[PDB]
């Protein structure tokens, strides 16, 4: 059923709170046990999200490998994302540690810093040129290399540095930094420019490490930027592009990662952001 056919019959009959529960109870469960482990509490922001098992990222370290992050792997569509939490005061090391083991292009950030009046998560890249970051803990120094700031998003290059190698590497930091307090937005219109942002750099392409995606908790606004992606791929690789259903991607992507997409209204942006973006994937 073509999606944008689907979308007005729900809109029309306002059953959208009903279309996620479902959603929600068809949705996988795995254990989760090395996210519990006492050691660990001060690595996880939010008691009630925490990665599965079998998809951890696991840290290249003996004495404790855990950070909140999950590998999504989409067969069909060919591409692999890591979803994972705003990092805390205490993972910034483990954070670019990952970012350098797994060997990634792109850092796409959703939140700000601070929302509501609080502390979403940590200030963790450098704001000034003559002023880089050294993370002691995993022997890292980050350099801000330049940085271009326009009205709905920020692009940074950044330089990471292993210091127990001096290998360096380019890495880009894309920063959405529109998303309201409350709520989604009214228009995909700037998510979708954003999108596209960082498909043209390279960072979602198979030459590199899979793109690291966070929000403060990694499964909201993160999931609506990867169901997105993968959704508008599909339509453009396959024979029929109304065969591609929404809820059963989303679906596959719980599989990797529980909670992606965390209210009906951003399943509804989901909806919108994919039905508005076809009308370049088709040929407009």
């Amino acid at each position: 059923m073509e999606m944008e056919k689907e979308f007005e019959q729900i809109d029309k009959s306002g059953s959208w709170a009903a279309i996620y529960q479902d959603i929600r109870h068809e949705a996988s469960d795995f254990p989760s046990r090395v996210a519990k482990l006492p050691k660990n509490k001060n690595r996880n922001r939010y008691r009630d999200v925490s990665p599965f098992d079998h998809s951890r990222i696991k840290l290249h370290q003996e004495d404790n490998d855990y950070i909140n992050a999950s590998l999504i792997k989409m067969e069909e569509a060919q591409r692999s994302y890591i979803l994972t939490q705003g990092p805390l005061p205490n993972t910034v090391g483990h954070f670019w540690e990952m970012v350098w083991e797994q060997k990634s292009r792109g850092v796409v950030m959703l939140n700000r810093v601070m929302e509501k009046g609080s502390l979403k998560c940590a200030q963790y890249w450098p704001q000034k040129e003559e002023k880089e970051m050294i993370f002691e803990d995993t022997n890292l120094k980050l350099t801000l290399i330049s940085e271009d700031i326009k009205s709905y998003y920020t692009v940074r290059q950044l330089e990471l540095e292993n210091l127990t190698t001096q290998e360096t590497r380019e890495i880009l930091h894309f920063h959405y930094t529109t998303w309201p307090d409350f709520g989604v937005p009214e228009s995909p219109a700037s998510f979708l420019n954003f999108l596209f942002k960082v498909r043209e750099s390279g960072s979602l392409s198979p030459e590199h490490g899979p793109v690291v995606v966070h929000c403060s908790a990694g499964i909201g606004r993160s999931g609506t930027f990867c169901l997105a992606d993968t959704c508008l791929l599909l339509m453009d690789k396959r024979k029929d592009p109304s065969s591609v259903d929404i809820k059963k991607v989303l679906l596959e992507m719980r599989k990797f990662r529980m909670g992606l997409i965390q209210t009906a209204d951003q399943l509804r942006f989901s909806y919108l952001a994919v039905i508005e973006g076809a009308k370049f994937i088709m040929g407009d």
